[PDB]
């Protein structure tokens, strides 16, 4: 029984190796209450397959096991620095290699090589000193135009992908797809304005061949590929090598990730980490350190699994401490600026709000995040408050991804695919108010901040391909191509004055796409060739577009589908739609950050503040429609208004007496802009007796300044 374990043998006390003395010593303590014997393998720094030597731990206070390796040693090692260890466990006469779950790096891992020997089952870790790695001037972001969570900009981005594209080869100084590479492009980020760049997984990852890391994955495949987005975790400590210099130096990694980090801090952002804490990818990597103990189980105590390795127990202490030692480490080694957290509705509500209140105490501007899906499994009979959705009414600390304002305006789980507001099909709109004030109908968000507000992410079809499926218009077509970046600028505008946190999917502002341009699938193929995880997208007629193949979960997919475009985000001659839409994100960021009438900061300053204008059922607007129309009075009394016509035809806007004020607003987007400066000569509107006309697929913001309004009328 765990909880009885815990009783017995619940240690709170130093885990892991710390490396002593410039290198001469290492204290080792390891946690396994179980094991009749303990030794630690060390194999050797230059070629990790040739064991050094095996050195016998003794047992220590509460399960644990103790060396220290020193001077003494005969090992024949002077500074341990560099050398690998693995814990080579004894219980009743059989043995097993377990990787430390505290190792601070590891050995270039290959899970191609897994089938080896025990040695090669799970990776072998090194022993490293992480303080004295990278700029040690590393500190927690100074995070220009931003004070509390609702004023987040998130923009979630892939190592890999962010510069990987062979276009950018060229400019590139590091090696392509690595955390030294990312800085050269952060440049980009800055200009687009965001806040905080949220990075997938860079903690361990076990399906991986980190000893190609530097070839280029250019051939079109979408599984069986080694690119991985990293959600099979190894370990919670360790970083990955799939994004370093140099995978066989453990240091490395340590360094050039500070070094990352450093950077982003410079240019005025902070970093988000995604975090898979949820499940490991192999059941034995804790299962081998002490059994029926780590993972929730079955009353029996079966490990209980998920994606194919087992469910952590976060209820339970040392799985606990486990996950809190891992954020509090990760925030004091790479002075990082939030979370956000993988499965999140998988763990107990306790266990997240340690985890909150941990993070903060280091770094007191910290925010996190998470998928806050209804999927607790937890222990067999043992009912546990989760960290899901419904969290949210009990607590204003961590923030769920909103799959209401997703589903609504451009579909989401189950329904992938069907026309919705930006798409075609006609939404209730209260719906579409109450979501764009950050009050999601699926759940009880009695805080703006508690909401992430997104309608794209690296998983399922990113909006750009989301769209052109959805409408049902093949992109090919200049005037398709053009009409799905009117929808996807209209989307974006919705997001990014909505109430809440906006989250941008990296390639979003640009209309990135998953499309299998791979030239063998011009056309439909036969049954034994579909790519995996893909969609035949198909026009009004059922004709396939050409290159109908798009890929809807990129997980285990090439650089030729993962890659960000470079060309298509920055090149405005070569794409100039592209590019217009990126400006257009860019300028709607600008605009979030010139008031704060998009982010109030309570639900009941909402609720006096922001009004809506399209009534439904009155004035041409039905009770489902794709228009919408509101007012918010912001704080120091500016008037704004967002207009969306997401309609094929002109449609009319009724201001009447009550709105008429509108009229004389400044217009801060239209069709072709957005940003905080009033637009000269706006275009897609005309001004009407009954209010305000927009253009087909047009959105626009109005402002109303208080200090050009009159002396006696008052
Ligand atoms: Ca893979
Ligand atoms: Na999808
Ligand atoms: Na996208």
């Amino acid at each position: 029984s765990w909880r009885l374990k815990d009783e017995t043998y619940s240690y709170d006390g130093k885990l892991g190796a710390d490396l002593k003395e410039e290198g001469k010593q290492v204290d080792l303590t390891l946690w396994s209450p179980s094991a009749d014997k303990v030794s630690v393998v060390v194999y050797d720094k230059n070629d990790p397959d040739k064991v050094v030597g095996t050195v016998a731990l003794e047992k220590g206070e509460r399960g644990t096991w103790k060396q220290t390796l020193d001077s003494t040693n005969k090992l024949g090692i002077t500074d341990f620095t560099g050398y690998y260890y693995q814990y080579q466990i004894e219980r009743q006469g059989k043995t097993v290699l377990a990787l430390d779950p505290y190792a601070k790096s590891l050995a270039a891992w290959n899970s191609d090589d897994s089938k080896i020997d025990d040695a090669h089952k799970v990776a072998k870790a090194a022993f490293v000193d992480p303080a004295k790695l990278g700029p040690q001037d590393l500190t927690y972001g100074k995070i220009h135009n931003f004070k509390t969570r609702e004023d987040a900009v998130i923009y979630e981005a892939h190592v890999r992908d962010f510069t990987s594209d062979p276009a950018i080869a060229k400019d590139l100084t590091k090696p392509f797809g690595t955390f030294e590479a990312f800085i050269e492009k952060l440049d980009y980020l800055k200009d687009l304005g965001v806040t905080h760049i949220q990075l997938l997984p860079v903690l361990s990852y076990y399906f991986v061949n980190e000893l190609k890391n530097h070839e280029r994955l250019s051939d079109y495949a979408s599984s069986n590929s080694n690119y991985n987005w990293g959600y099979d975790p190894q370990n919670y400590f360790s970083l990955t090598g799939m994004y370093s210099s140099d995978p066989k130096n453990p240091e490395k990694r340590i360094a050039e990730f500070k070094n990352l980090i450093n950077e982003i801090h410079k240019r005025g952002m902070g970093a988000i980490l995604d975090v898979v804490y949820n499940h490991t990818a192999k059941v034995d990597l804790f299962e081998d350190l002490e059994p029926n103990y780590y993972h929730f189980m079955d009353a029996d105590g079966t490990p209980r699994t998920s994606f194919g390795g087992g469910r952590l127990g976060t209820t339970h202490h040392m799985t606990k401490r486990l996950l809190i030692d891992s954020i509090k480490y990760l925030v004091d080694t790479y002075k990082v600026d939030g979370f956000r957290f993988d499965m999140m509705g998988d763990h107990d509500a306790a266990s997240i709000e340690e985890a909150y209140k941990a993070a903060r105490a280091l770094n007191p501007n910290l925010i996190m995040l998470g998928e806050g899906w209804r999927t607790y499994a937890g222990d067999e009979n043992m009912p546990t408050k989760a960290a899901d959705q419904d969290w949210m009414k009990h607590t204003d600390t961590v923030a769920v991804f909103s799959d209401d304002i997703r589903n609504n305006l451009k579909s989401g789980y189950p329904n992938e695919g069907q026309p919705a507001f930006i798409t075609g099909g006609k939404r209730d709109v209260n719906t579409i108010f109450k979501n764009l004030i950050a009050q999601p109908t699926n759940f009880e968000a009695d805080s703006p901040g508690d909401v992430i507000q997104y309608i794209a992410a690296h998983d399922n079809l990113t909006l750009f391909d989301i769209i052109a499926q959805s409408i049902k218009k093949d992109p090919s077509k200049a005037e398709n191509y053009a009409e799905i970046h009117r929808r996807l600028r209209l989307g974006n505008l919705m997001v990014l004055t909505a109430q809440g946190t906006p989250f941008i999917h990296s390639g979003q502002e640009y209309g990135r796409t998953k499309q299998f341009r791979n030239p063998a699938y011009r056309t439909p193929v036969a049954e034994d060739k579909v790519p995996n995880k893909s969609h035949l997208l198909r026009d009004k007629d059922g004709n396939p577009f050409d290159y109908p193949y798009f890929i809807h979960d990129s997980y285990d997919s090439s650089d030729a589908v993962n890659k960000f475009d470079w060309t298509k985000a920055t090149d405005g001659k070569a794409y100039p739609e592209n590019v217009k839409s990126r400006d257009y994100m860019k300028g709607l960021i600008a605009l979030r950050q010139s008031t704060d009438a998009f982010r109030l900061k309570s639900l009941q300053d909402i609720k006096d503040r922001v009004h809506l204008i399209t009534v439904p059922g009155q004035n041409g607007v039905e009770k489902e429609d794709v228009v919408i129309g509101y007012q918010i009075t912001a704080p120091n009394g500016d008037i704004y208004a967002v207009f969306v016509n997401a309609d094929e035809k002109a449609r009319e806007f009724n201001l009447g007496t009550a709105f008429a004020h509108l009229r004389n607003a400044e217009v801060l987007a239209d069709e072709n802009q957005a940003g905080p400066v009033g637009i000269a000569n706006p275009k897609g509107l005309e001004w009407t007796e009954k209010g305000l006309k927009l253009n087909a697929l047009t959105a626009t913001v109005l402002r109303v300044s208080q200090n050009g309004t009159s002396h006696e009328s008052t």
